[PDB]
């Protein structure tokens, strides 16, 4: 279980517009939005709170779609 997924490198509030620094790339279960998308996401807005280590899925992130 190669495929990695983003992961929150940080806690991200509810409606912040995501940077670089907050992303990370991991091999997690449930796999969320694949870690090769962190370039595609910068600048999006997330719709819930993230806490640190929780994966990113696409239902998390206004406007994405893979």
């Amino acid at each position: 279980m190669a495929q990695a997924s983003v992961v929150a490198n940080q806690l991200i509030p509810i409606n912040t517009h995501l940077t670089l620094v907050m992303m990370r790339s991991e091999v997690v279960t449930p796999v969320g939005i694949p870690a090769e998308d962190i370039p595609r996401l910068v600048s999006m807005q997330v719709n819930r709170a993230v806490p640190l280590g929780t994966t990113l899925m696409p239902d998390m992130v206004k406007g994405y779609a893979a």
